[PDB]
């Protein structure tokens, strides 16, 4: 699985994921499923940010915490939007709202609900993807066009297929709590 992550995700994603894990005192070489999940989430966030017009999205995920909150507080002051309690993943300049992105190995509806409980904010939009082509977004509002969304769902299915081929998928699918 460590070989898999290092060959399927670009080095910038891998580096961010290793750092996030070490910040919690986890070793990427041991908790390899968490490692893979962090990388996949990061890639989806970056893919989503590329899905719109140039300048449609500001990326918040993948930033150190000081810069992430600088970006968030800046947007709240520039736009007057409510300040979230937790860092979201992106801000949408077209829709004027923060987005929380979820990627789940279980079922989208359960993950949407968990996310909606934790976020517990009216303001933040939630968009969940599975590795088997399912998605679920706030007010059935999917933000991006179908072509962009299909390219994300396809990348996730491809990662699922690659893990499967290495007999990694079963352990990975079962590691999400
Ligand atoms: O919950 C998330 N990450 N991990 C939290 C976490 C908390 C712990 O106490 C651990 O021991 C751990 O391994 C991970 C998580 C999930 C997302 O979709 C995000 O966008 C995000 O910023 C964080
Ligand atoms: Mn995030
Ligand atoms: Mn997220």
């Amino acid at each position: 699985m460590e070989d898999f992550v290092r060959q399927c995700f670009n080095p910038m994603i891998v580096e961010l994921a290793e750092k996030a894990m070490k910040e919690y005192g986890e070793d990427p070489k041991i908790e390899t499923n968490k490692f893979a999940a962090i990388c996949t989430h990061l890639e989806v966030c970056f893919m989503y940010s590329d899905g719109g017009s140039k300048h449609r999205f500001e990326i918040i995920e993948g930033r150190d915490r000081i810069m992430a909150w600088t970006v968030v507080n800046s947007i709240c002051n520039t736009t007057g939007v409510e300040k979230p309690k937790f860092l979201p993943d992106l801000y949408d300049y077209k829709e004027n709202r923060f987005i929380e992105i979820g990627v789940t190995r279980r079922e989208v509806h359960i993950y949407y609900l968990e996310k909606a409980n934790k976020i517990k904010s009216e303001k933040t939009h939630i968009h969940i993807f599975s590795f088997t082509g399912e998605e679920m977004a706030t007010k059935a509002d999917y933000t991006l066009d179908e072509e962009s969304r299909a390219r994300i769902k396809t990348r996730l299915f491809t990662i699922r297929q690659e893990m499967a081929s290495r007999s990694l998928w079963d352990s990975f699918r079962q590691s999400e709590r």
